[PDB]
């Protein structure tokens, strides 16, 4: 059991083991606040997230469990993974705080694309790594659902990691038309739509579909990709969605070469494959990695899949204390990475 030191950072109290030195606020995280810290044990610069009211309700307790399970499962270079997880609590009875530890990253893609237009080689490498990371996440039957520039973290040497995958349930600019409108069934390719939007923005320096509401968002989308075809209309079970689509002004699919003028034709070809309205026709992460645009990076022997992931808990209806105890077992059973 380590020695814990107490401090206050922006009205919140942090009780962390002594190895975590020079805690400095970095901003808001998914369901809590994040601090940059120096880990004396590894010499790594780390990001520490203290979850906010982790067991206040069934909803909080289940998502705390969900995030910890996800983080403990992910072991890939382009996917955020767990370096450590701790609680100052000595017993389950006392258990009320969860601190999660991962690598501290240099910047987010949101702040990089404002400093400013990336070269085609830089786009190739960053998009490659997103798709490599999504290939792995998707292989464990996990979907991001809210992939966007603010959850893509990158270092000075251009190494990228995906954060906040598997947490979103139920940013609009990067959202697939089907997951926003609940038309079609939807699959893991909802993240590929997001990749397309991010890639377009990295290449042009401009948001591809900067909508104001769900209706304006669809309008902007259909202006590029065209109104749904007869083959796609056949696949819509929602009578509301169908009536609406058929009511809208018919729009043809624009030629992406005439939109993304100046861009590498291989980037334009990939975008055409990622920005397909029909979720069944959209390119997958594994297929996109073999696209000629990634010729200098693609390595089919270094594009791993994940071990299977047990998501059965998602279907369970348990009490706060049950979710809390399950989280406590996951905290105690944690094994840090090897050297
Ligand atoms: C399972 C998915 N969970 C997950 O990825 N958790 C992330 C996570 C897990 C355990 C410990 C820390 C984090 C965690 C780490 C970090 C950062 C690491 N390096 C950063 N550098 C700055 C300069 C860009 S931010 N940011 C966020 N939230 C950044 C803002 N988001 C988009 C709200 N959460």
């Amino acid at each position: 059991r380590p020695t814990f030191y107490r401090q206050e950072l922006n009205k919140t109290i942090w009780e962390v083991p002594e190895r975590y030195q020079n805690l400095s606020p970095v901003g808001s995280g998914a369901y809590g606040s994040v601090c940059a810290a120096f880990d004396t044990k590894t010499g790594l610069r780390v990001a520490v997230k203290k979850l906010s009211r982790p067991f206040q309700s069934i909803i909080h307790a289940k998502r705390t469990y969900r995030e910890l399970r996800l983080l403990k499962h992910m072991k890939h270079e382009n996917v955020i993974g767990l370096l450590d997880v701790f609680t100052p609590a000595r017993s389950l009875e006392e258990f009320n705080d969860v601190y999660l530890v991962t690598h501290l990253m240099g910047a987010d893609l949101n702040n990089i694309v404002k400093c400013q237009k990336l070269t085609d080689d830089h786009v190739q490498f960053l998009i490659y790594q997103i798709l490599r990371g999504l290939k792995y996440i998707h292989s464990a039957d996990i979907i991001h659902r809210d992939l966007k520039p603010s959850n893509l973290a990158v270092n000075e040497d251009c190494e990228l990691k995906i954060l906040d995958f598997g947490l979103a349930r139920h940013t609009r600019w990067y959202r697939a038309p089907e997951i926003m409108l609940n038309w079609m069934h939807y699959n893991q390719t909802v993240d590929i739509w997001s990749v397309g939007c991010i890639m377009a923005e990295l290449l042009t320096g401009r948001t591809l579909f900067p909508g104001t509401d769900h209706i304006d968002q669809l309008k902007l989308i259909l202006r590029l990709v065209g109104t749904p075809g007869a083959e796609l209309l056949k696949k819509i079970s929602s009578e509301s969605a169908r009536n609406y689509i058929q009511s809208l002004t018919q729009m043809p699919k624009m030629n992406f070469a005439n939109v993304f003028i100046g861009a590498n034709p291989l980037a334009v070809d990939l975008l055409e494959k990622m920005l397909v309205l029909d979720s069944d026709k959209r390119i997958t992460a594994a297929q996109a990695l073999a696209h000629a645009y990634f010729a200098q990076y693609h390595d089919p022997d270094d594009e791993p899949v994940a071990d299977p992931y047990d998501q059965s808990f998602e279907s369970r209806d348990l009490l706060i204390d049950e979710w809390k105890s399950l989280t406590y077992d996951e905290v105690i059973s944690f094994v840090p990475p090897p050297l």
